[PDB]
């Protein structure tokens, strides 16, 4: 799990949450097939609601210009972000995301390599509502400050606990990475961090260009696009 | 070889075949390059003939909504269906399909993972014309009722026997699957039928969600798009 | 990080630890290459020590008959277990395990797909000594009850904190799995657990034999031996 | 499904069957696991039976000298052949073969890439006893002349129908190929046959040496050993 | 390195060079990210300069209809060709190309499997300016006649030596191949040349269709699109 | 083509060549199979020759302790070195090496990932005898000083030109690498050189241990053993 903070500033988050608080919400089951629909009991904006289209586009521009998201996710496709609200006991029980998610009836299709939640509500403003991620050998609970993003592989079973007080607004989306295998992405991420550290401490060292070549030749071997 | 019956109803097949019988046909060697053109001796509609465009689109809408085709083929791209007529001795001797088929000057290009024939003529309405498929260790002959589709891997050498009486009308196309390797697709197909059977017999069993998670993680590992 | 408890019984662990307390120890910088030897400040038994070979053989027999270890590790090769002691400030600073470890006497070489530590000391009897495993975006600290084993991928930088009070006795080793990729092993492990759960609940269901066939076909696709 | 005829001569087959007719048989439920032993209702020779070891060695010598078996199977390991008898209603209901079979003595483990049955009984001499191999979209039944072998991928559920009259004697085994994937083995097999055909027809052609290099380069890319 | 001569005729090269000589040149550092920009000291046309768009399109059509380029490169994407000029000491020190190059801010993104330079200056018309390609085990210097193309893998470190007299005009671009691995591309290229040679010497041989089938099944196995 | 000089000292080379000059030689066609034997017109020592086994063991001990050979070849298996003599017009026309070579004593089989020739004769002492290696787009000729080794991928057609004056003595062998793919091996080799250069210039840099971890994780991903 990668926590990427402050995608939006505090004033931006306040503006976005105010619009979400005043939006006309629809039943969340519309974007789930008949299976995980049994587990989904929240509210969602329609995909092409103008607020969802506007903030989704704003999220994409921020993420494509975030060095941490670019390095760790190596994004190729970002599914148009969806917006949900858990309140009044709303929840999303344990489910796996579909391997391929269609956009506008299959115009674009996104392999769900990575999943993400961007929190638009303060953790003090709702009870429950934790994003619970279950791996093979353990569980992780995530409840981040408003404006922060969590990034985790699409291979995990996850759920959102019921919200028992207040309301939780967030955006969620999937990313198809250039690099499908998470162990390969993390290897590239760690190697890039090492190269960045060496560039600061000892720039102009001839081994840096060759290690950069190694990094990009790995990307050549592994990138699908 | 997968036989998918009744893509169209009997009344629809009668309408489609009547239009095909009244269409203006061209020499089939147009679509074949100067290698398999020596083996191709049939009639074909031009690719953008309005009948070929109309029934091709109707064909895609039915196939995209057919659970058997969706599960077995896992389609990503469907080449715009071509339409042919074997009559008066027309035939297509043994040939292999090109690995990549270009659409409209290469705007889209389809890797020919799977081949398909949709029969529009009754088997009783023509002699010969069998679709003969030769794998490494044997041969299969296919002559299906009108409205039925045959699906088979693009890796095989195949031919159409001469038509010595009547006329054989059919559509043919290739599919680029999300999953390139046939053994991977069949594993996924078999797994899905097992999960479908368990959902019927014992729904809400907690292992069903996890096996569905397994299926989609395999699709996540194997899907190219 | 998989926790496999009670490899040995509490009585057995006491006998093993008592023997290790009376053993003659060697400087740990004899079995790590000169580089990781800079980070190594602990005690180790020589690989030809009879006590190390005796306990190591007992560990192998237990592990090769342990369903949890067999399923999660899918072992092909197990490097002969080594035994270390951390006491009086002894530690092992951060290091990466060599990808291929040669076994004394030639012949065998083990790809270090999985790492493991079997704890022989009670956690309350020593201070510090935690096994710290560095992830891409996380730290994990491990200090398990005596007789328990931790299994983790060999792809991680790890270390052992200094033991300030008491002594920490343990065995460590590496495993070459049939399945190299950790994401594949966990997928197989999860699938097997789901099948056992279904086998208990609804036996003789025809989907069990087919899903078992799916499991072994995946093992057939992925196993290297 | 590849049929390899006349591994042994007719005279040899009569001697082998006569010896097997006079041998002391054991219950077949001693070689397969619990799940498969439920489906197993036949007779088998113990793996240390001298007749099984003598005939099995004779099978290995013939198979390793057989150009057809060598090319289509590309064998790396052959599991020591086993011998069974189906008579008096004996059968082996549907089952899948374990992906990895351990050889007595502990040292060797065979990935079951390919399955094989060598028939020692005349098909006219017994009723039933068909080897039924279940495909994704088909069923294949095999009942071959005495002395003939069938070679087929280990990825299929298969069974043997009850023998209602007479007795069916056969040998079965598994092969770990150099080339794990069946589509790769068939590609190599077809390519080698084409080269041999060209070698007979137009020898000394400079493209023969280069295509042979292509064949071995593919074997270099795909062979695991 | 593949040398493909006479992409353009002598008269066409003269016309193109005259326009390049009269064009308004900009600093090259624009296309170089902040890294290789320290190594880039030449002149480039803006990407959408009408001369760059016109000749890039003209190169595009010539290459798509060139049998040597189609077979060796197996192109899927061609980055819109860039145009540079080295003069007055201009050079490009050692650098590695980025694995993924974006077109117009990411509408299309090209994996840089292959790199290419098309020379528009006569070697006699400038001093220095050699394209130097450093492999693991050696260096190659390329300085080709005007109108000729060089094709080489994108995995190499390369540079252009300073031009100390005259001026060097050229176009450069990258190609994403259908087949990512260079060893797979060369195997296909060599095998295609063998099949072409056999078709000339002995056409209508039944092994040619099967080897062509082998070639296309390899392309089916390896092509990404 | 990697050139590894001075496997033996000049004094050692003189003793080795002096022994080979006095040894009893055999027809080279006994080793190579037909087709390759058609192109083989040289002398070779039998594999049970004591001089071949003595020098061969000396080569193995030197190579296994040579950092350059260890890094570039990443050897898993080395085929017992063979010894040949070219003189009086003796030659070896173009040929590919078999992908899998069996070692005489049974048991071991070597995938011929890499080829090598150790020169025991001074290049001035014989005319001709060049080792010609044919690439996809070029030819390389090798005639190295006595005691030097050439290492090159096993994927190439190669030959030895006739020796018209003098005699050429050499040892040749194949290596199965831990890493099958040549592009992977060179990537690892280049990465290791970059790490070693950095280790000398800026030791104790925290990026060195992490980059070493990256190297071994790549080795963990790619090594087959």
């Amino acid at each position: 799990l990668l926590h990427i903070p402050a995608i939006f500033t505090a004033e931006e988050v306040s503006r976005i949450r105010a619009a979400l608080e005043q939006a006309e919400w629809a039943d969340g089951k519309a974007t789930a097939g008949y299976q995980s629909a049994k587990a989904k009991h929240n509210l969602q904006l329609p995909q092409d609601h103008p607020l969802a289209r506007e903030i989704g586009e704003a999220m994409l521009q921020r993420l494509w210009n975030h060095p941490l998201f670019m390095s760790a996710a190596l994004p190729l496709k970002v599914f148009p972000p969806l917006f949900n609200c858990y309140t009044g006991g709303g929840s999303f029980d344990f489910h796996i995301d579909n391997a391929v998610r269609d956009v506008h009836g299959g115009r674009e299709r996104v392999r769900t390599d990575l999943s993400s939640t961007l929190f638009f509500s303060d953790p003090e403003d709702y009870d429950g509502g934790e994003l619970v991620i279950q791996d093979t050998y353990g569980l992780q609970q995530v409840k981040l400050p408003a404006g922060d993003l969590v990034l985790y592989p699409g291979t995990s079973l996850h759920k959102v606990n019921p919200v028992t007080r207040g309301a939780r607004y967030a955006s969620f989306f999937w990313t198809q990475s250039l690099v499908r295998e998470d162990s390969q992405r993390t290897l590239l991420f760690e190697m890039d961090q090492s190269i960045q550290r060496l560039t600061r401490d000892v720039p102009d060292h001839p081994s840096l260009i060759r290690l950069t070549g190694t990094y990009h030749n790995l990307l050549r071997r592994w990138s699908e696009l």
